[PDB]
């Protein structure tokens, strides 16, 4: 061999592959439309009449298909494939149209063919044509298709399940992409979510992989604070060269763009034929709304209870892929994410993908216990509910001096507690420095102890004296918020929470914990209507409803409940100006105002929350 | 805006860079022969009149000027390009010849145009018509030029250094790869080091970002174990796709190809002009022999003593443009690596490259002395040696019983001492496992704790009693082993050590731990010469000389001084099978066989070190 | 108030406790013989016909009873104390006779009357004394008494059941200290443990609180090392002014002061009266022995199978009491000891000491698999054993090249595999240095990644392919090894190992980790006979027979099952000197002699392991 011979040949640099106990095969599917779609398709070796269980991601098929370079597929694939390659399954990831590897333009969440897209292609025809090509072009294969993933990737399975091939046998959409106004990963009740600037460019940047966005300094707290508003941030970022920036701006409103996109209403109308379960966690910081509303929208006409079910553990947005023995300071009973995907998950997919295999006793509904620690196996969800439950709802109502009881507010006390809520100063939704690309920080926000802010002249606290007997609540809490501000515009946020006894000499930390069970955002401009923003009368009590997250959780004996109200949670929600503006992303330096808050407490006005006791 | 508006527009996504205090300019610069090179030019807004600092790598120039996307220059940059900043320095980094940007063939280390370079560039005259260009190009600079990088990076230096341009004012080879046989990064004294498959695969791969080796397992010493030979491991990787493999073992002793590559050699006959400070860690696990061994090249031509310097800190490979407050467990009298830069490296390019900046008061040897926690501002190194130093060197003997003394042995004891070598059973270089993708493993392990070997019956350990008084060495230590072995090969390892006095209360952990000072290994078939191997005549004494790293260390009180011998030091290095082949990159499973060996420790034939005590 | 006051009054300084919500009240029972016992009484606020749980410590009954100084019990209490809060109990610690605040004289683990104790009282008398005298005078409970306790507090519950108080009614030893010669504290199977040396000055130098062996340094593998032999040790601590030192040198050997010590001798002529439930970890590093040989000597007299149950949980000594959801590396699901204290004990307790409560789903056998990461419920244990159970087991022999396999060796193979113990380099039981006093070595000591050691030529290893399918064992593994020894003595160290897959992406450490499930030492002069040592034949292939601690683990697919054999565990066990001497305590330094040892796996004579394979 020369010394000048060039030590970089030029032609590819085959990977060894010998020892593998898997085949990859990369291949480009044609759509019906020309463009071909990137799929990546991992068999085991010696595989025949295996299932196939399928992805559709914008996040590179060929890297979700390579968490570490092994000749072990086991350890090729993610830890949430685990039991797909313990049971023999074929598994594929694709990249959707217009990402990576794949041809075509790509639109955020692509909506179904209508009134938003006169095209002939979507996710639910690219999904059709893939199914229809891995059945008659693997010969490996059964030919019969489960469909899986999270978040993005959940969205893809609804997408196919708004019309699906027949090879498509069982359905499982994990934290999905479902409505991003009303409660997902865009806006929550019309209060924009600032998180996913990052998200945009990204994702948005190139057809591969993005980046984010270059910050002025660490503390996000400060670089949106000291940009002004959303608008202003996003333009001094550059993201106006973005179509999909001038999308949410152009509809910061609940109006055709977003209900024409919302995939529960979609379910609503769509037969059930597919054996569906719907996985979201809890604390889902991603997409809170999604599955527990879309399987709501089906529960109604599954006559036999075997083709739609619930799945919601005590999991961040898509920790049921990685490990869930821990979130946070909060220990659970065990990897709870291994023990879905093992007990639950597998039995499931086996029923309708494995020739031979028995029909799984797959529970209606499994949901964690985050205030006992164990699963529950129930027939339906919610347990407790306003009207049509096992259990009634009974009113937690605030009440004056900080207190908060089941008990009417009686007379003869003030009628309100005050806030001033200053934009300029705003509340920290977690501990300053916040730091959107830590991963800890934002996949544990949700449990985060709230004392951090607890004490805070900008911050009500309600609480109970601490509870003698345990008190169980199975369904959504829904606020009856009766509130006045002095300004023409005001967000309202409330937290539900879990304040741990005040010691815990077991686990020293914990003691005095104000873990928040379930917590939301409400901007008040969407009091009367979502899609039809007006101002709020200054000074005058209104009444504010919306639900609260999901939650499933016993308050132990030796606990107190509490309940924060605040009107502001930055910088993960813009900042309301506190004055009636007609879009809040192009708030000026001057519409920012401080207003005086009030939440009633008197009997004639009183707030309260609707829970789900048991 | 259109809801089926492609997200991902044609025109590509700009990022915003209003708030920049600096500018990023590309640059393609021809070289003589046509090829043009990728050069990312970053200046401070407002230069003018500023000196250029130029980096030639193999690691990205747009890479390695984004250490993060910021819009302050400081945070852009590298930490170790911290006081070019501070400075205003116009900070430049080039795409070697046939990496990422840059155009041309990419042949690893490309060799001087000579016996291994018939064509008409090499790293010189890329590196002179580099700098010819930028003097010519840039006009916001003053047309002197400043050289530096380390490894790799240094190597670019050192050819420049050659037949450097004019306008190159001064020079600072960091850790530069000088022979990477005798004792940088492919061999050490011949044997072979096989944390550099990773760097095959990860710069050979593609003219762009490549990647490591598919391991079968988590632990190298089982992958390297299991898999048998260099060659086997290699081969089973796919490495034979690459020149650059056939080239070390086609050459695996010090023959033409190795020889005509020594830089130390060519610094030797090359006229010192240009100011140059050669610099290395203490602990330099990559690049050991490079700095030394070229600074002692040029040196004795230094008349006024303002042309040549030296500078060794108490670092690891690189670690001088990081944080040098540690390394591994050992704690240095603080930022180590921010003090040279700032109160050495800066005033040194200032004075050569800043229009009227004064003299700086440069010591012409800059070294830490590890045992004293302080550095040593010197006019010569070393301090002590075999002859023509300040100071003589005292032979440090091996005794019986596993002692140690600077006494020679006396006569009526063992006059060796054994143990058996087994190739099956290697000793660990590391504690098991073996990460080499663990880079705090990498880094620390020159400084590790060698008490994971010492007690194991195939390492052979010699101590001497605390000491009351403190010993002080400054040199390079010289290695005059007396051994035999039963087979026919073997290497040999041997560390020089400070034992910590046995209690340490105020850091418990350091108590009797075993610091390695200087360690090294010599493989055995080498003896009489590099070019020409022969077997050992089996049960025979035979003497080993050789170099162990440079040492400014002084053992304290209550300290001991120890010496462990072995014949491996796996998986870092390829295992020496004992039986004396060809070429031990293709050794057979039947060629590894245990060795009984002895080192002798007698009146006639004592082995000992020879320390540059003063 | 005058300046001049004193601030230090001289009068005891009450401490508040109007907030606490339970009573303390210290008495002073007299005994038998007017002997007065401290004990510590802690009663919830309002207890009324409360039940009390009862311990006897050497340990400090105020400080067991003050994990915390707090108003709340549940804090107060120990962390293991958690159900008897929760269930209204009244808990009672009690100094025993000559410890801490008790009167009396103090002998360690006070034998029963009998040729060891002619006196008139013992920890039987004692534990009868004090419960009647709490039946009688605390108007607070209903009469009746649980005992519970680990380690010594295990060992005086024990004491109890020999002849019981009638209002005993129901005992739960944890760990219980049962034969200290056979395979618990002091010795195993002859093998002294030097880890005790600091109990011997922490528990014998005062009544009251002691202290540790002052060390000359850190590492403890190089503290014994240097002082010879344990005796040489001791003697220079001081330890020959301590009784229980001459009488541990006096009876190296099982003679008869042991044998009319081991309790679960006494146990198999003890009628069975009192639910009896015998716990211990299945990692339990202190008393592996008493819990599982107690159980079995009165298991075939439960007739109905409820008065004797067995309890062998994922613990190290003790961690029952603590947090059972992992041990070092090793992560399991839930917490484990808490799972057994509310879902096993709690019930069972309740049972037979509250009134009207219900009947406990008590299991006969709650045994941990730590393959599979489960509790199991069983009406018997073990499951396999080598006549008598549902299963049977099946050899596992030890195959020449370092192989491992249940079929027997084939001809033509290399008769036994030879190795060398060398007493000066002892092989180490744990990763050097070795601190004693570090708890978190301690504890996790026995389930340590084993592949520090593995590799040393002082240690043997034998190792099966991967498993294809799920090996699951239940049972007491029993060691048939055919050896040979150089010497006149030899210890023989057997590790059965589970190693985990080598690649384990999912949690990187675990890749390759070699898991001890089950190891164990035996001192080779008591091959024969326990009672009359007797010396090795040199260089004769000689059986050994000995049982290794209880498992209850299935070998997943991917792992391989792993046996290493060895002649030192140092320094938890002093050195055989390898040269038969009287008493191995008082070795003289020319008595340590390197050995040649040879693990035959011949057809003739083939080393194995009857596994309980089921
Ligand atoms: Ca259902
Ligand atoms: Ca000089
Ligand atoms: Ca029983």
């Amino acid at each position: 061999t020369s010394p000048m011979t060039p030590d970089i040949t030029g032609k590819p640099f085959v990977a060894a592959d010998a020892s593998n106990d898997y085949i990859k095969r990369e291949v480009m599917i044609p759509m019906r439309d020309g463009v071909k779609l990137h799929t990546v398709i991992v068999l085991p070796k010696g595989a025949k009449n295996a299932p196939i269980v399928l992805t559709r991601t914008p996040y590179d098929a060929s890297g979700r298909t390579e968490r570490l370079a092994s000749p072990h597929m086991k350890d090729l694939l993610s830890a949430g494939d685990d039991v797909f390659v313990e049971g023999g399954y074929i598994r594929v990831f694709q990249d959707v149209r217009g990402k990576y590897g794949s041809e075509g333009d790509y639109v955020m969440t692509r909506p179904l063919r209508g009134p938003l897209n006169p095209s002939e292609v979507d996710h639910a025809t690219d999904a059709w044509d893939t199914i229809d090509w891995l059945v008659k072009n693997v010969s490996e294969s059964n030919g019969k298709v489960g469909m899986i993933g999270s978040s993005y990737e959940g969205f893809t399975v609804v997408m196919a399940l708004t019309n699906p091939h027949p090879a498509l046998k069982v359905a499982v959409p994990e934290s999905p992409m479902i409505d991003g106004w009303m409660g997902d990963d865009w806006f929550n009740y019309g209060a924009f979510r600032q998180v996913n600037f990052d998200y945009f460019t990204g994702q948005l940047s190139k057809r591969g992989k993005g980046a984010g966005i270059a910050r002025q300094g660490h503390d996000d707290y400060s670089n949106f604070l000291q940009a002004g508003s959303a608008g202003d941030f996003a333009k001094a970022a550059g993201l106006e060269q973005l179509p999909w920036w001038h999308k949410l701006t152009e509809h910061a409103a609940y109006d055709a763009f977003w209900q024409e996109q919302a995939l529960d209403k979609v379910m609503a109308r769509t037969p059930l034929k597919v054996p569906t379960m719907w996985l979201q966690g809890l604390w889902d910081q991603e997409d809170m709304w999604g599955a527990i509303h879309s399987y709501a929208a089906m529960e109604p006409r599954d006559k036999r209870n075997t083709l739609n079910y619930l799945v919601m553990g005590p999991w961040r947005h898509s920790q049921v892929n990685y490990d869930g023995s821990a979130l946070g300071a909060l220990n659970f009973e065990g990897d709870t994410a291994r023990q879905f995907r093992h007990d639950v998950l597998r039995p499931f997919f086996d029923q309708y993908l494995v020739d031979g295999a028995p029909k799984a006793d797959t529970p209606p509904v499994f949901i964690y216990n985050t205030g006992e620690n164990h699963w529950d196996r129930l027939k339906a969800w919610p347990r407790s509910c306003d009207k049509g439950c096992a259990a009634t709802s009974k009113p937690l109502y605030l009440q004056a001096g900080g207190k908060l009881s089941f008990q009417p507010p009686v007379a003869g006390q003030a009628g309100f507690e005050e806030y001033v809520s200053d934009p300029a100063k705003p509340v920290p939704f977690v501990p300053r420095p916040v730091d959107f690309a830590d991963r800890a920080m934002w996949t544990t926000w949700l449990v985060h102890d709230q004392r951090f802010v607890d004490g805070r002249p900008d911050v009500l606290t309600f609480v109970t004296e601490p509870l003698t007997e345990p008190l169980q609540i199975a369904g959504a809490p829904d606020v009856h918020l009766q509130a006045s501000t002095s300004g023409s515009d005001s967000d309202w946020v409330v937290k539900l929470i879990d304040v741990y006894p005040e010691e815990m000499a077991s686990n020293p930390k914990m003691g005095g914990y104000e873990l928040p069970v379930s917590l939301a955002i409400f901007r008040g401009r969407y009091r009367e209507s979502f899609s039809t923003p007006k101002p709020l009368t200054s000074n005058q009590p209104l009444a504010f409803q919306f639900g609260l997250p999901t939650a499933n959780h016993t308050f132990q004996p030796g606990h107190r409940v509490m309940v924060q109200v605040q009107s502001s949670l930055f910088p993960l929600y813009d900042r309301n100006p506190q004055t009636y503006v007609p879009n809040i992303f192009f708030a000026k330096p001057g519409d920012y105002q401080k207003a005086t808050q009030r939440v009633y407490v008197s009997p004639e006005q009183p707030s309260y929350i609707s829970l789900p006791v048991r």
